[PDB]
């Protein structure tokens, strides 16, 4: 609605990462989350709404923005743990500070 859904994305992939509600919340001053837990939260995000390439692992930053320039080089960035290109895609991505706090907003608060 679209509060309800990412509430749920939030909840469960805080339980498949064992990334702390501390550790997540470092979002809200618009820092990107870089503990090993909260960037497998962030793997975990994209791999339930579907944005991970199947063929090479990309993130399908273009497919992302559907559900709500730069969008081709860091939907390209593939590296070998999937934690670590999730976390290397919002790095590249969502470079501004706004831009990060407005998914925080969406996924961390009530
Ligand atoms: C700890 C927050 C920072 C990470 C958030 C920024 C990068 C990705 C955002 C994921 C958006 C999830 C919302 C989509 C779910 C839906 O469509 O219902």
């Amino acid at each position: 609605r679209y509060k309800k859904p990412a509430k749920m994305l939030h909840e469960i992939c805080i339980a498949e990462s064992g990334a702390s509600e501390e550790q997540l919340r470092t979002c809200l001053d618009g820092t990107v989350p870089t503990a090993p837990a909260a960037k497998c939260y962030i793997h975990c995000l994209f791999d339930k709404i579907d944005v991970v390439d199947e063929a090479t692992g990309r993130i399908l930053l273009d497919r992302l923005l559907y559900i709500i320039h730069l969008t081709r080089e860091c939907s390209h960035i593939v590296t070998p743990d999937k934690c670590e290109t999730a976390y290397e895609t919002v790095k590249c991505y969502f470079n501004a500070h706004d831009e990060v706090i407005k998914f925080c907003h969406l996924l961390v608060l009530e």
